[PDB]
């Protein structure tokens, strides 16, 4: 069902914080080659969650359930406001950046809680 598919996709969601956190550790500890990596890791994780967020949206629309479009449609916004920020972290990483990193990481940190209690709304909304 649809809500087996987001609670799939919560899930993938979940992995990506975790290897965020992972990857903040190493920032902080100078492990270069290990945060290289972990990027590349959350980049594949975001673009899976992106990939299964958009198939759930598709779905929900198909099926007409009004308000779940709705709020897939403002939590997708808020995604991408997310990629945005960790494509510019990427990049600050490859220009040897931290201030910028450093910056990067809390501003996703904080798009990422914030889009926590709409995620849970959307669960309940399926
Ligand atoms: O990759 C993400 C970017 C922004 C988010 C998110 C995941 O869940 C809440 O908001």
């Amino acid at each position: 069902s649809v809500k087996s598919e987001y609670a799939e996709a919560a899930a993938v969601g979940q992995e990506a914080v975790a290897v965020f956190n992972t990857m903040k550790a190493a920032f902080q500890n100078g492990d270069k080659e290990a945060v290289a990596q972990y990027l590349a890791r959350l980049a594949s994780l975001y673009t899976r969650h992106e990939e299964l967020l958009n198939r759930i949206l598709e779905k929900a629309r198909r099926e007409g359930n009004k308000e779940a479009v709705t709020l897939m449609n403002e939590f997708t916004a808020t995604f991408q406001t997310g990629k945005s920020i960790f494509n510019a972290m990427v990049a600050a990483f490859k220009n040897g950046d931290d201030d910028s990193f450093e910056s990067y990481l809390q501003a996703l940190e904080k798009v990422t809680a914030k889009g926590e209690t709409l995620a849970d709304q959307i669960a309940k909304a399926l």
